[PDB]
């Protein structure tokens, strides 16, 4: 870990790392979220926002410092604070910016900011090319509803890495965390489906715990088999 102002910095892979910023949520604790940085030769992509427009500008000036390269784009994964609470910050930064249509659409009510461009998504769920140009190895993938209804997922070309945002907890989880805007019928089904679409992915980064194996994916699915 590197412990950047309030933020934490993971190197996972060579041109991946893990952010991690976090939200003293009142009656619950400072709560980690994690997002993504991937270095695609002489372009850094990121994915999801820190809770803050504050805390993001800290992410970019992390990546200013570390790897000193242009951030052409930002994709996050739904319209909840820590995945898309920062968005002006990229904004004010110059940075495109990416989204499911859903979470756009969802942004204003849920009090957040939209993103500049909708991702749509074939019914399979895989992104519609057209709607993530030069997304570089970002393969981005709807899996159905769960943690919500518009979460979208993120594999990594060229490493063993797959992001399953605020859908996938760890192995260890004893929940399935806040669950106040989920689909309790679907969430097991939409878990599994992540893990289908990147089954070479064998290390899971997710939103609410550190990097897991793939059981992160099946005890998610097994505890979310509970809510049907
Ligand atoms: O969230
Ligand atoms: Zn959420
Ligand atoms: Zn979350």
């Amino acid at each position: 870990d590197q412990r950047f102002g309030d933020l934490v910095f993971r190197q996972l892979a060579p041109n991946v790392w893990q952010h991690t910023s976090y939200l003293d949520m009142p009656g619950f604790g400072a709560v980690a979220s994690n997002g993504l940085i991937v270095r695609d030769g002489g372009r850094v992509l990121v994915v999801d926002t820190a809770w803050t427009d504050d805390q993001t500008a800290q992410i970019l000036n992390w990546i200013k410092q570390e790897i000193n390269l242009p951030v052409a784009l930002a994709v996050v994964t739904h319209a909840h604070q820590d995945k898309m609470g920062g968005m002006d910050a990229l904004h004010a930064a110059g940075i495109a910016t990416y989204a499911n249509a859903l979470s756009n659409q969802l942004a204003p009510q849920e009090g957040m900011v939209a993103a500049q461009h909708s991702l749509t998504f074939a019914a399979n769920g895989w992104v519609e090319p057209a709607t993530a140009p030069n997304f570089g190895p970002l393969k981005v993938f709807y899996p159905g509803p769960g943690h919500t209804s518009d979460n979208i997922t993120v594999g990594i070309d060229g490493t063993d890495i797959a992001f399953g945002g605020c859908l996938i907890k760890d192995s260890k989880a004893k929940s399935l965390g806040n669950l106040g805007d989920a689909d309790t019928e679907h969430y097991a089904a939409s878990a599994r489906a992540f893990g289908a679409a990147f089954p070479k992915a064998s290390m899971i980064v997710m939103s609410h715990s550190a990097p897991d194996s793939r059981a992160a994916i099946t005890h998610t699915a097994r505890m979310a088999d509970k809510l049907r």
